[PDB]
């Protein structure tokens, strides 16, 4: 999996062990954690496989933060606090649930200050309970001035290289992320490029690539949880998802001052560390280079997935609703392509 | 069925009996017989189902053909005569083979002078062979005097005026057809509408509605058999084609004179009575009526066929290769649409 774990400085002990990570079903061989200027990584970011990167001092004057810090400097905005009775975070498009009545959620969305999520967390840990936070906001401009020069602090020289020499579109957003030990992502893929710059506490992150589409089986297009893998990781239903038993992972465990490149369309499985404390990220997310204009055969996997993706979309608005995609794409197939 | 056979006039007799049709394990409801002065039979054709017109006298001059006429006055012109082992023809688009090499055609067409195809027909027939030949040509500008003013005099003032109060586009094709008792073209669907004109012997007709599209399981879109049903109707392999079990089709039997409305889409199996000699049919192609601007719901059967053929097509030029389609599709639906 994630290999022997790393020897911290100054013989402070192992930075994480086994025990602190949850058990599945699949293999992992671990992605390459390398160091920037090593030719090998300028590789793996140009072929669009994940790499770990130890230097990149991206969010170095990030490192320093916690929650005394943030709450005293990241000013007086509203957050995205999202709750959830499990581990398991529940995910949505809410513009989407206009097309299926019968989803429910259970991990819902609310904004407070800085301040209420910190006296909420506590809240929780004094009355032992087990109700779970989630803290996703993209950072604005209304964040405090100490925040905002460790914000210029960043190698904005090293990661703006790497945008040039990808031909990546601009940066799109930058994703705070501060979690409660034992919190799980659930798997999934996203269309931009993400450097994900780890600052406080230990993350595990279990890849897979574009071409293991048929194990993940994600929702339909449609569905408020396109994108996201259908199938359970901690009870896989292999009656109604076959090829999971086929699924195999790229793992590492990120700790503060390293870099994970998810490329686009990578499916992600993200969790913090079981008895690690909290966890903190930040994310770089830039559109993906544009598609070229002579076509290159054969497709690359993503491709494939694009092309699935744009079927789905245009079949939806053609037939009026939604809901009819699924039988008008059984008819086309039964008895026609099995 | 196709109902109490007719009695011909002057005490003729019936001028068919039920031992002249084939068997087959679906039921079918009548199509009706009308004249074209009644506006049920208006109603049908503007509501795109079939209907048989008993009075149209549209190849009025034609009734007259035979073999001999037709040989002295059709002209020096090449015919395409499609040879069959067995009473099911195999039709295929010889420009769809480069896809599908693992196809072997058992039905190839001939080019030869009609003198030719009257000098092979009674070769079989005197031989005692089981060899059956299909005459489908479509008529030109080659053929004699004779035979031209015999297509004057058609009924273009009914058939116009026909064409227009649709808003069909206008006609693309005159298709001559001279088959053998017992000859079957399998189940299809066309794209065009057509005014099927019976002249010689009697050909029973069984059609299908559109939405019967999962019941009679089309091959691939781009299989050389495109439009056709994969379904043998003599032997149904009930576990491939397990909705063949539900599907219900219409029938009647045209004889001299008559003329069938087979709407755009409509599946349609086409037998010459068993024992019923030479039949002779001209059809009259015209591209269906634009689709209209605004799109208005519930979609029709055929619009929905039309969606499942263009995406299969636009599927197969984006992967580059027709064969990547099925896979693809699975990929898409499995486990995500089922
Ligand atoms: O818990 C963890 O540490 C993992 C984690 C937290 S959030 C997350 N993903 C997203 O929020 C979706 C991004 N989708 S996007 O199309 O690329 C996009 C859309 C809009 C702006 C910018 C980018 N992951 O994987
Ligand atoms: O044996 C019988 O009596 C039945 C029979 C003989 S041929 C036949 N069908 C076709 O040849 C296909 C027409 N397809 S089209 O797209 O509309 C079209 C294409 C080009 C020009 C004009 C029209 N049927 O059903
Ligand atoms: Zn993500
Ligand atoms: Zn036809």
């Amino acid at each position: 999996g994630s290999g022997e774990p790393r020897e911290e400085a100054g013989a402070l002990g192992p930075a994480w062990d086994e025990s602190q990570l949850r058990s599945y079903s699949f293999p992992t061989r671990p992605i390459p954690r390398l160091s920037q200027s090593d030719p090998r990584a300028e590789e793996l970011i140009e072929n669009e496989e994940p790499v770990v990167l130890t230097d990149t001092n991206l969010v170095y004057p990030a490192l320093k933060w916690d929650l005394e810090y943030l709450q005293e400097n990241i000013g007086n905005g509203d957050f995205s606090v999202y709750s959830a009775s499990t581990h398991k975070f529940l995910y949505y498009d809410e513009k989407k649930m206009a097309n299926f009545q019968n989803f429910k959620p259970r991990s819902n969305r609310e904004e407070m200050k800085f301040h209420e999520f910190v006296e909420k967390l506590q809240d929780i840990q004094q009355r032992g309970g087990e109700e779970r936070l989630y803290l996703q906001q993209t950072l604005n401009d209304t964040v405090g001035r100490k925040i905002v020069m460790d914000f210029l602090g960043f190698n904005w020289n090293w990661i703006n290289k790497q945008q040039g020499k990808r031909g990546w579109g601009q940066l799109t957003s930058n994703l705070l992320l501060i979690g409660m030990e034992g919190n799980v992502t659930p798997a999934h893929y996203d269309e931009q490029q993400n450097f994900f710059a780890q600052i406080k506490g230990y993350k595990r992150c279990i890849l897979f690539p574009p071409d293991q589409f048929e194990c993940l089986y994600p929702y339909p297009v449609h569905h408020p949880c396109d994108r996201q893998s259908q199938v359970d990781f901690d009870n896989p239903d292999y009656e109604r998802f076959p090829n999971f038993q086929n699924v195999v992972g790229y793992e590492t465990v990120v700790g503060p001052g390293d870099v994970l490149y998810i490329p686009m369309y990578w499916w992600h499985h993200i969790e913090s560390l079981l008895n690690g404390g909290i966890t903190i990220t930040v994310n770089f997310w830039y559109k993906g280079a544009p598609t070229p204009k002579r076509i290159e055969y054969p497709l690359k996997a993503h491709q494939k997935v694009a092309i699935m993706r744009n079927i789905e979309k245009m079949l939806g608005e053609a037939l009026g609703n939604p809901q009819e995609v699924g039988p008008l794409l059984n008819t086309m197939i039964k008895g026609r392509y099995n």
